[PDB]
Formats: structure tokens, sequence, C-alpha cells
């Protein structure tokens, strides 16, 4: 569709509050903090409906509409940790990562508006944790490193999910000081069966012990994959093997 | 200068023998006694007041106006000459490998095999003897010709490696298409890796993809015997560079 067309279809479904927030669970694997989740984005269209990803970001990233989408996951986010803390029964949150686009790691108006809702939500900015793909740091490395630093000036902290999928190198790591590399699920799924994946999952272990780095796996399906990435060394699984995303977002 | 000032000067060097080739030891790190002398051939230029001409004061010109498969095919040519004036001489060390290195033209360059075909034929050098080197960034440039390149020099008998690798902007991912026997790990990353432990990393990493795509390694740039030593731990397969061996004369 056009340029109008995708901007009324995000304004839309602002405005009929059809987008929410699911967490993830994200599980240790060796030897302990609060709960670790990421949050997932979900839409639904007019008739109810799931829209995946690929039918939406894509055009919306083309017009610049994820800076608009991502200004609504970090107020709606922030919002839902509070009014979650005045249960006493929930446990608390840890780690709550929030994935950006490479659009508002671009935006310099992006620092003042969460320093902003910081204050209002009298979060705790060490509790948050910032995510990118590597493909999008790395492809807008001088925004990325400016943003990166700038929000740990904040006190929060730092991953890269996707990691590893353009099988790169890793030097340009020295320049940002990210705390976690999340592997990126294409490795882990068929880690067992395929030597390379496996490898590579070894590998971002090894830039993890030297960088002192974190690393999470996406995608753990299965026990076994699950255990084979805690033999290696890796820090956190996520996925369908640990637990479903929960509703988080009223 | 102009076209036909770099075809003269490019003639004329071929002409008064002011092209050379020398060799570079590339000594084995790990066990096993197999196979005698590695050597990789190196390209020296000099100008008619007997100066060094640098590679990038005549390659690019000799790429511009397509020259680069001429001068290769003298490079090969003079090699296998040198290799069978080396085999009759009882007292010279025996050559298991000689890496060749080649243009992005000559890969895809379709004369090029049968070109090939003629010189062992009349030299009679085993081709297991020879291993053709292109960069990675050649290679990767110009994927599904280099595949094809690699793959009927494969079946004629040679040898093949990837050199600066790892050098500028790079993915393992093409690795797995390219059938190639060799990874020379690009002198970037080994000067340092005493001092970086980025660099020591990112050395161990390219090793151990390497090996796990079946490929056997060498670091070029080993200036140090302690960096020699260190290449050794890690399980790279071989060394070249300062504390190894400098360049020998290789064409008379
Ligand atoms: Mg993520
Ligand atoms: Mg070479």
């Amino acid at each position: 569709g056009s340029h109008m067309t995708w901007v009324q279809r995000i304004h839309l479904a602002l405005e009929e509050d059809r987008f929410s927030l699911y967490a993830q669970p994200i599980v240790p694997l060796g030897e302990e903090e609060g709960l670790h989740v990421e949050l997932l984005l979900r839409l639904r269209d007019e008739g109810g409906r799931l829209v995946p990803p690929l039918s939406f970001i894509p055009a919306a990233e083309r017009y610049g509409l994820m800076t608009l989408i991502d200004r609504w996951v970090v107020e709606n986010a922030f919002r839902t940790l509070v009014e979650r803390a005045q249960d006493p029964r929930a446990e608390p949150i840890g780690t709550c990562a929030i994935n950006l686009s490479g659009a508002t790691i671009g935006d310099e108006s992006f620092l003042q508006f969460l320093t902003e809702l910081f204050a209002r939500y009298r979060i705790p900015p060490q509790t948050i944790c910032f995510e990118v793909t590597e493909t999008v740091a790395v492809a807008n490395l001088a925004s990325a490193i400016r943003f990166i630093n700038e929000l740990k000036d904040t006190g929060c902290r730092f991953s890269l999910d996707d990691f590893c999928a353009g099988m790169s190198s890793f030097i340009y790591l020295k320049h940002l000081p990210v705390d976690y590399l999340k592997i990126d699920g294409s490795f882990v799924k068929d880690m067992l069966e395929d030597p390379i994946d496996r490898a590579m999952v070894q590998v971002i272990n090894h830039i993890g012990h030297v960088m002192g780095k974190r690393t999470i796996a996406e995608f753990v399906e299965t026990v076994e994959v699950m255990e084979a990435l805690r033999e290696i060394g890796i820090d956190y699984a996520q996925g369908l093997a640990i637990g479903a995303p929960l509703p988080f977002s009223r």
C-alpha cells in the first residue's frame, strides 16, 4: 500500500488498542536473579486476527513508523511494570528486555522521551534491557555506538539478538558495550544435527567468555537442545521448551 | 598513463625479464612428516633502473586494461618451468606444495583451464603439487564463477586456498559453498594477537569454523616465534612470515 495508507493503518491500530505486549520467560542455565523476560509485540487486525510481523513491520519501517510503535511499546511496558508491582503476589521482574527498531536508534529525540518515562514511572533503569539485532546495529554503527552509550549512562542494559546471523567478524563489538548476545534461532534449532550450527554456538559462547558478555539462546524447542546449550556454557534459554509468551499489557 | 602506454610497459617488462618469482616458505605447525617443502610464490616487478615497483603501482593499471590474465599466464608457466628445473636438481629441496596467487580476471577466464591443461601436458608437473590461491574478497565477489573455477581445477587434481581470509566485510556462510582446501588468515588479525584478545579470539574462531568446514589453516604475517607458538597452541596448521623464512629467489 501507499505511504498514506500505512500511516493511517498504524495510527488506527494505536487508536483502537490493537497492539498488545506478551512476556516470554528467559531461564538461567547456570548457577540467582529475579524473573527475566522478553517483551513481544502482537498486532490484531480489525476483524480480530493476528497479523504476523512480516505483514506489517516491513511496510512500517519503510515509512519510518517504527518510532511510533517503539514509543507505544516503551510507555506501555513501563506502565505495566508499575501496575504489576502493585499486585504483591506477582514476582518482580529483574530484567525486562525490549526490542528497538533501527529507526529508533537513529532518533535523537528518543533519549529525552525515555528519560521522562523513567522519571514518571519511577522505573530503576537497571531493570530494563534494550535489544537490537546485530544486523541493525552493524548497518547503523555510528548511531548504535552513540545510542548505546547514552542509554548506558542512564543505567540500563543492552542486548544484541539474532546474533551471528550474518556469520561475520565480531571486531565491531569492541565499540558496543552490550551486556548480552542472544544467539540467532536458526543456529539453535539445528545444532544437534548440523555441526556448523553447533560450531557457531560454541563460537558465540567463546566471544561471551572473552568479552565478559552473557549469552542467551532463542528458539530452544526441546530439552535436549537446552541441555546441549547448558554443557557449552550458554547462560540463558528461551522458547517453546522453556515457557510460552504470557499476556503482559492488560 | 594511457592504454597503449601500459600495454607497452607490461610487454617490455615481460620482454626484458623484469618480472620475477620469489618463494616464501610455509611451515607446518602440527604433527606429521607428510609432504615436503610448502611455499607461496610472490611476484616482483623491477623497473628499467632496477628498483622494485610496488603492487599498487602496476596491478591497478593491468586490471583496468585486462592485462592481468597475461601476467598470471606468465606466472604459472614460469612457475611450472622452475619446478621442472628444480626437480632435475638432485641437491634442491623437493616442493610438495607450490601456492600460486591468481587474479579475479583469471577466475572469470574460461580459456585458463585449457591453457593450464596444456602446461600440465608439456611440463608434466603432478597437479596435486599446485595450490592456486585467490583472496576471499575476489572469490566471494564472483561466487558462482569461483565455484565453477575451483571445481574444474580440482578435477585436474590441483588444490585451492583463500588468502586475506576475513579481511574487510566478509561472512563464513560463503565458505560452505567454496570447496577450497586452505584458509589463509589475514595478517591484520595475527600481527597484534598477543596484545589484543579480540584479535586472538578472532584467530581462534576462524581456526574453529575452518576446521569444522573441512579446511586446513595458515597464518600469514607471523613475525615472532612467540606468535608462532600461540598459533600452534590454538591448532593453526601452518605459519608464514618473517619468523618462519624470508622469500627466496625462485625463477632463474
Ligand atoms: Mg529480541
Ligand atoms: Mg597469497
